[PDB]
C-alpha cells in the first residue's frame, strides 16, 4: 500500500514476492490478440480454485536471459498495485517456458486504436470521463511514488465496460518502438526537464498526461503529426505548444496548458487534476464553452504568479529548504516576502550562493507581488 517499502528496482525479487506462479494447466490460449515487443499476446481462459477471461503475453522463443529479466520485471511491478484504474495481475508462468503474463482481459485494446476506431461517437463528457479514470490511475501510482516515464495512449487500456487503465510497466524502457535516442525517450509524450536532464518524476508525468488529454479529445491524432522530431524537439525547447482540439472545452484546453508549464513546479499534482476533473463532470455544463478552433491552427507559439512557497523554491532549486521554510512559519508567500537575510540564513540557509540566489529571487518576487495593473 501506500506509504510502505516498494521494491521497483530488483525485478527478480519483485517477481518472487508479488506476482502468483500459474501452473501452467490452468492456462487456456486461445485466439491471438496483438503483438507485443518480447511476443505475441493472446486471449485465453484461466482456471483459479471457475475460468475467467484473461490476457496472456508471451516471451518469444529464443531469448536472452536480460529479455526474460525484463519481462518478468513488469509483471513484479504490476502485482504492486491495486487500484480500478491499473491493469490487473493474475499472476506468471516462469518456471516454464514460455514465459507468460496473465492480466485482466481488457476487450477494447489500446486507447489510441479504440478511439480511432469509433472516431466521433463518444460525448465530450465521456471522453472527460475516460480522462478523469487515467488520472486516478496515475493519482495513485504517484502516492505510490511510482514515475511511469512513457505515459500515452498507446499504454492506456479500454474493457468492456470502457474503464481506462494504465499498462506497460518496467524500468529500462528504451524498447518502446516510438521513442528516439538523444542526448531514447518518447519525445513526443516527455517532459522539457526529462528531454534535457533526464529529471523524470510525477511532474513529467503530468506532461504525459497533457498530452494525453490531447490524444482523447482529438480521438488518436498523432501529436505533432506536422513536424518531425528534431522539430518537436525545437518547439518544446521554445515554449511551443499544441492547439485545442475540435470541439474541446475551454476548461479542458486550459488544464492541458497547466500540464505543459515549462517550470514543473506549476504543473498541476495529479490529485489535483483528478479534483479539478471531477468538479466539471458534476456540473457538465461547465464543458459547453468550447475553446477556439481554427483548422489552419498546428502549433501554437511560445507563451510569455506563485501559490505555495514550495513552488517558489522549486523554481529556483531550493526544493531542499521548503520543509525548512514551513517549520519556521513561512507557510505564504505574502509572508516570505517580508523576510530578510538574517531571517533566511537562521532557517538554514548557510551556503553563501543559496543565500544569494534566495535573496535575488526574493527581489523579483516583491516586484511581482507589488505588481498593479487593472484596465480602466
Ligand atoms: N490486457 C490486455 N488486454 C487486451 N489486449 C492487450 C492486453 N495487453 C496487451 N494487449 C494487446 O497487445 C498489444 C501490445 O501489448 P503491450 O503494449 O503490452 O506490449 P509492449 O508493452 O511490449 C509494447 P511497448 O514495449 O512499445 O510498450 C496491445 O496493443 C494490445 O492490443
Ligand atoms: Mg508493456
Amino acid at each position: 500500500g501506500p506509504g510502505d517499502p516498494h521494491t521497483y528496482e530488483d525485478p527478480n525479487q519483485a517477481v518472487l514476492k508479488f506476482t502468483t506462479e500459474i501452473h501452467p494447466s490452468c492456462v487456456t490460449r486461445q485466439k491471438v490478440i496483438g503483438a507485443g515487443e518480447f511476443g505475441e499476446v493472446y486471449k485465453g481462459m484461466l482456471k483459479t480454485s471457475k475460468e475467467v477471461p484473461v490476457a496472456i503475453k508471451t516471451l518469444k522463443a529464443g531469448y536472452t536471459e536480460k529479455q526474460r529479466v525484463d519481462f518478468l520485471g513488469e509483471a513484479g511491478i504490476m502485482g504492486q498495485f491495486s487500484h480500478h484504474n491499473i491493469i490487473r495481475l493474475e499472476g506468471v508462468i516462469s518456471k516454464y517456458k514460455p514465459m507468460m503474463i496473465i492480466t485482466e482481459y481488457m476487450e477494447n485494446g489500446a486507447l489510441d486504436k479504440f478511439l480511432r476506431e469509433k472516431d466521433g461517437e463518444f460525448s465530450v463528457l465521456q471522453l472527460v470521463g475516460m480522462l478523469r479514470g487515467i488520472a486516478a490511475g496515475m493519482k495513485y501510482l504517484a502516492n505510490m511514488n511510482y514515475v511511469h516515464r512513457d505515459l500515452a495512449a498507446r499504454n492506456i487500456l479500454v474493457n468492456s465496460n470502457l474503464v481506462c487503465k494504465v499498462s506497460d510497466f518496467g524500468l529500462s524502457r528504451v524498447l518502446e518502438d516510438d521513442p528516439e535516442a538523444t542526448y531514447k525517450i518518447p519525445i513526443r509524450w516527455t517532459a522539457p526537464e526529462a528531454i534535457s536532464y533526464r529529471k523524470f518524476t510525477s511532474a513529467s508525468d503530468v506532461w504525459s498526461f497533457g498530452i494525453v488529454m490531447w490524444e482523447v479529445m482529438t480521438y488518436g491524432e498523432r501529436p505533432y503529426w506536422e513536424l518531425s522530431n528534431h522539430e518537436v524537439m525545437k518547439a518544446i525547447n521554445d515554449g511551443f505548444r499544441l492547439p485545442t482540439p475540435m470541439d474541446c472545452p475551454s476548461a479542458i484546453y486550459q488544464l492541458m496548458m497547466q500540464c505543459w508549464q515549462q517550470e514543473r513546479a506549476r504543473r498541476p499534482k495529479f490529485a489535483d487534476i483528478v479534483s479539478i476533473l471531477d468538479k466539471l463532470i458534476r456540473a457538465p455544463d461547465s464543458l459547453k464553452t468550447l475553446a477556439d478552433f481554427d483548422p489552419r491552427v498546428s502549433i501554437r507559439l511560445p507563451s510569455t504568479p506563485f501559490r505555495t512557497v514550495s513552488e517558489w523554491l522549486e523554481s529556483i532549486k531550493m526544493q531542499q529548504y521548503t520543509e525548512h521554510f514551513m517549520a519556521a512559519g513561512y507557510t505564504a508567500i505574502e509572508k516570505v516576502v517580508q523576510m530578510t537575510n538574517d531571517d533566511i540564513k537562521r532557517i538554514g540557509v548557510r551556503l553563501p550562493g543559496h543565500q544569494k540566489r534566495i535573496a535575488y529571487s526574493l527581489l523579483g518576487l516583491k516586484d511581482q507581488v507589488n505588481t498593479v495593473g487593472i484596465p480602466i
